[PDB]
């Protein structure tokens, strides 16, 4: 069953762990590292400088380290970095980094990007997220661990996705979404926190309910974000869980000289 | 004067009708059955266990009875079935079925999906529909005939798109559609009933203003969801129009016991 | 080293220009022309009668010059016409025309048109436009110079996006948008003037200011459309950037005799 088919092209300068398997009419372009037991499907394209780590599963019609078409980016010679346990599913597109940010888009481990997904110039993915069919990550976005992006959900260049966030189908996120937070629409409202991917992590009932009222402070009692980060602030060192709440609020709004 | 391109691959257990014909480097998986005078196009990814029937035809960078990537799904041995004269354009995704629900994935007859649309795990689709570009059922999703999905229309887990309903395009539907029904938007309302085919079908004109008229009992007379299904009862003896209209809103809501 | 893979196909029919390149397991169908300096990236399939002009670069999984898949169109031999300098990304569709319009889809020159967009029958595409991830053109559209369409823009039948225009991500264009206008979200509203895109072709202050003007007058005055074409006439003498702005208004509206 024999692991490199014959009619893949693969660049004398990539270089693949021994396990490595490339199915038919894939091209694994120069520069391109594929650590052990990866398999990269049919009709897929590699291109570097792009480090893939181990046990990742690549689809067809993936076009993985292709440059950002952003004229930003003059074709100076940034990198793709993807970690180990990783699902690449049918057609998602990958760009790799531009010098203006930190020259590299970056991915963990454990993650899993379904159909027609794209990952923009410099974005940055965590561990065990999901981001759903058609999802877009513009550039420079950040998504923390365990995030799930249903379909078609947009996100503007530079947002942050805090960790265990969600963001329902069809959302237009503008703006940075906290850890924990539901977001719906377009443009993306807050909605609640999400209980669900909560329960799943095993969380305590009191950290629950302690981060349902950490919610309730920033949105839903309008105090500022200033005056919420504050209030937070017991809430916080009570409770790590809240603590990683109000750190993503924090890193979003920096503000100017009133 | 060649069918099957030689640079086409099939797998020994897959079976073909004769006339059947298959473009270059499209793969043809195992458990792959194809109805007679079925085309399939150059770069086409059929896996199975799947069905496909008679005269349909499948294009390019389609991957077609893929397993579903969502984890609930761990590989049990699922079937998608197409029914006859199907056209399934450019970069369409259908996954199939789960032992969860009926562990099938099922399309009819005429239908038309266009280019990068999702079918995914246990959807159905009846006949004549038209599922316009990137239009998504993210699962278990039921399509009643001659329905018409707008380009990037979106319908969330379980929803029921009842027959020659209407999306727009970029609705984003979280709920049943009716039959006949027109809806916009995200989130997805309704606006009117799809007069246009009804004139298609010929439809009396009876016919068409007694579902204009149940259409106004049910929305915009604001009776509850049961005060209207009591209404149309009358109306709905009368014309089996609408009595597909009230059947569509029947078993949508069963509610509890208050 | 010698430009056109081996692994690819080439109609007798098509004609290539000498320094054309065309990347393995692409074809290109018969009746298609490609201009000087082009190139064809891998797994490309070209359709004709298609008229490529010359330096363009296009990328994988891209489907260029198929029919529209509207049951309206039923075969008749239309044609698709790009111009020069212009980029297709990864996995766009680019659909030819219908007889019922002018039996003719086309681009200019040095167009943008990022991954997963879609360019329906009979659209028309002017020079330096840059059409984002996954937007949309149902038919028939008309996008004149200069103009941005963000990420996932869908764009209804027989629209006209006026020059140096932009929608922001999301924008569900159900009408036409006059020059230099920004238009956001679902269904598409106006917002600004694209002041942006005025700095970067070096427009005059007075300029700037005189389409500020103009804006206010159409929009945040509330005259009829009508009642503002009027008010714009000296503006639009003026200033021939103004009279862009009047021209597309202009021929948006017709009315009927009231
Ligand atoms: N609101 C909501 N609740 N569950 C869901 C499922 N889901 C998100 C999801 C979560 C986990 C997972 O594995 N897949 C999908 C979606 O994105 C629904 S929309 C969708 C799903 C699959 C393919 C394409 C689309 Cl548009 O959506
Ligand atoms: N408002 C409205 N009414 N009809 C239309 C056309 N249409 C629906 C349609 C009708 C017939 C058919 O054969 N295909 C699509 C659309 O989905 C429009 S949006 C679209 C069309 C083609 C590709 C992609 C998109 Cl976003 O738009
Ligand atoms: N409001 C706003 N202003 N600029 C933007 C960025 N932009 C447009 C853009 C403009 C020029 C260019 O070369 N690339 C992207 C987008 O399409 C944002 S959404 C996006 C970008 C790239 C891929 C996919 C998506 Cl959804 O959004
Ligand atoms: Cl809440
Ligand atoms: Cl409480
Ligand atoms: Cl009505
Ligand atoms: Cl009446
Ligand atoms: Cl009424
Ligand atoms: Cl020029
Ligand atoms: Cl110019
Ligand atoms: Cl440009
Ligand atoms: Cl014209
Ligand atoms: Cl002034
Ligand atoms: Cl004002």
């Amino acid at each position: 069953m024999s692991l490199i088919d014959p009619r893949a092209i693969i660049d004398p300068s990539a270089r693949l762990a021994a396990d490595v398997q490339v199915g038919p009419w894939s091209i694994v372009g120069a520069e391109v590292e594929i650590g052990e037991g990866t398999v990269i499907g049919p009709h897929v394209v590699l291109k570097g400088p792009t480090k893939i780590g181990k046990h990742n599963r690549i689809y067809q019609f993936s076009s993985v380290g292709e440059d950002t078409p952003d004229l930003k980016y003059k074709g100076e010679p940034t990198r793709l970095v993807i970690g180990d346990h990783n699902v690449i599913r049918e057609g998602v597109t990958i760009h790799r980094g531009t010098v203006q940010d930190r020259a590299e888009t970056t991915i963990g481990d454990h993650n899993l990007i379904m159909a027609y997904a794209h990952i923009g110039h410099d974005s940055v993915i965590g561990n065990h997220c999901i981001l759903v069919n058609n999802t877009a990550l513009a550039g420079h976005v950040h998504v923390d661990d365990w995030a799930i992006l249903s379909g078609y959900t947009l996100v503007h260049q530079y947002c942050r996705i805090g960790a265990h966030s969600f963001s329902g189908m069809g959302s237009a996120i503008g703006k940075d979404v906290p850890a924990y937070v539901t977001v719906f629409g377009n443009p993306a409202e807050a909605r609640s926190m999400n209980f669900e991917g909560m329960r799943r992590r095993g969380f305590s009932s009191e950290a629950i309910h302690a981060l349902r009222r950490a919610y309730k402070v920033v949105y839903r009692q309008g105090h500022t974000v200033e005056e919420a980060l504050a209030e937070l602030a017991e809430s916080a060192a009570q409770f790590p869980e809240v603590a990683v709440f109000r750190d993503s609020i924090q890193s979003a709004t920096r503000g100017i000289t009133r």
